[PDB]
């Protein structure tokens, strides 16, 4: 039996959801719609719910709206997001315009969590290695984050984290600088520049590269890691893009030994593998598991992969009726997690 609704304004948009959602508070908006805190009175437990922003409005959103069900349906990991719920407040294929997905709420993000404090190293073990085992499952799956950032990253208060927002791309400290030299032809390891700019704040208390603009996070970036080396100028096909990056002003690599002073040796060691300029060279998710550095945490037989996920739709070029109908199929269908 379809459940009692009720609509709610919330930052000037009306909410309609089930009844057992209680006591919506805003917590701001994350990725592509508004989220709220709320109370779920089936299990007694804190919830985030969000409403998606016009879901089949154009073929790009309408796309987007299938691209995070599914994935959402998909994921199964301690240190990923999960869909506790999906609803819409239509009754049929006709009327359905509206789309809210439901995962646990944790506490907070990241940023409220450390809050520009410099973390003891253990502490900063168990944070990094939980981003890292979750990413190691969401890139087994062939699905990436590229937009990784403390935001993204939600806390209990026994620091239990996981992942949001990943595999659907605000500020750029974070970002490879791949992506920004829009290079277009990247891997997986971009996420894991990501995680060794949070692991150097978690660690230092400051921002790695705290960047002003565009031209400033490259600057920043290069006069830590270096402008590239002959090894890395090869790899570029066009030569308008190897003219480009090699008028940048020359830059040495500095050795983060003498920048992380103080610091656990092993933590600089990886950070060294993270923060490699060349993505071919970058330390995967599951290689970095491995590391010394998280020889407390590492178990081998608790370190899942993901299922095989078909994502082949990535490749269509479907009408909005069509994403529409694919994405009501799959909240009809949608089995609660036990
Ligand atoms: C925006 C500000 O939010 C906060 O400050 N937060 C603090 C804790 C907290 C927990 C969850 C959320 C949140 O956004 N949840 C969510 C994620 C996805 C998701 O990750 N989707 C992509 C495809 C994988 C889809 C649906 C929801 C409900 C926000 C949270």
């Amino acid at each position: 039996e379809r459940p009692t609704f009720y609509r709610q304004e919330l930052n000037k948009t009306i909410w309609e959801v089930p009844e057992r959602y209680q006591n919506l508070s805003p917590v701001g908006s994350g990725a592509y719609g508004s989220v709220c805190a709320a109370f779920d009175t089936k299990t007694g437990l804190r919830v985030a719910v969000k409403k998606l922003s016009r879901p089949f409005q154009s073929i790009i959103h309408a796309k987007r709206t299938y691209r995070e069900l599914r994935l959402l349906k998909h994921m199964k990991h301690e240190n990923v997001i999960g869909l506790l719920d999906v609803f819409t407040p239509a009754r049929s294929l006709e009327e359905f315009n509206d789309v809210y997905l439901v995962t646990h709420l944790m506490g907070a993000d990241l940023n409220n969590i450390v809050k520009c404090q410099k973390l003891t190293d253990d502490h900063v073990q168990f944070l990094i290695y939980q981003i890292l085992r979750g990413l190691k499952y969401i890139h087994s799956a062939d699905i990436i984050h590229r937009d990784l950032k403390p935001s993204n990253l939600a806390v209990n208060e026994d620091c239990e984290l996981k992942i949001l927002d990943f595999g659907l791309a605000a500020t750029r400290w974070y970002r490879a600088p791949e992506i920004m030299l829009n290079w277009m032809h990247y891997n997986q390891t971009v996420d894991i520049w990501s995680v060794g700019c949070i692991m150097a704040e978690l660690l230092t208390g400051r921002t790695l590269f705290p960047g002003t603009d565009h031209i400033d996070q490259l600057k920043l970036i290069l006069r830590l890691v270096g402008t590239p080396g002959a090894e890395l100028l090869k790899k570029i096909s066009s030569e308008s893009a190897r003219n480009y990056i090699q008028s940048l002003t020359q830059m040495p690599k500095m050795n983060f030994a003498n920048v992380f002073i103080g610091a656990n040796p092993l933590a600089v060691d990886l950070l060294e593998k993270m923060l490699v300029l060349d993505s071919d060279k970058r330390i995967t998710a599951a290689q970095a598991l491995a590391h010394a550095y998280f020889a407390q945490y590492h178990d081998p037989d608790d370190e899942p992969v993901a299922d095989p996920y078909d994502q082949s739709f990535e490749s269509r070029d479907l009408l909005i009726d069509e994403w529409k109908s694919l994405t009501y199929d799959e909240v009809i269908s949608f089995v609660p997690p036990p």
